[PDB]
């Protein structure tokens, strides 16, 4: 499974991405510089060749509102990844909140 942000976190972590994704250098907040190329290779990635922005932006907003990470007062394409002991476990497991036996 591939979601999101686990996706930007791929993009990010590859400073060769710099021109369209990068990591700003102040902690875990990142900046979409070029948010229409972030959607069209989560298009390609996802096989979805409609993807754009507008639909890839929805995601970054339930992730705020749910507290994974934060939007950057004053910018539109600047946000944080939220380090708390609560967005750890939901980065830890994606796919299954009761992984113990």
């Amino acid at each position: 499974s591939l979601q999101l942000w686990q996706f930007l976190v791929a993009l990010l972590d590859d400073p060769s991405n710099s021109h369209f994704i990068a990591w700003t250098g102040r902690g875990m907040e990142f900046k979409l510089i070029e948010p229409e190329e972030v959607a069209r290779r989560w298009g390609i990635q996802k096989n979805r060749p409609a993807m754009n922005y507008d639909k890839l932006s929805r995601s970054l907003r339930y992730y705020y509102e749910k507290g994974i990470m934060q939007k950057v007062a004053g910018e539109r394409y600047v946000y944080k990844f939220v380090c708390d002991p609560e967005a750890l476990f939901s980065m830890a497991f994606p796919d299954n909140q009761r992984p113990l036996l």
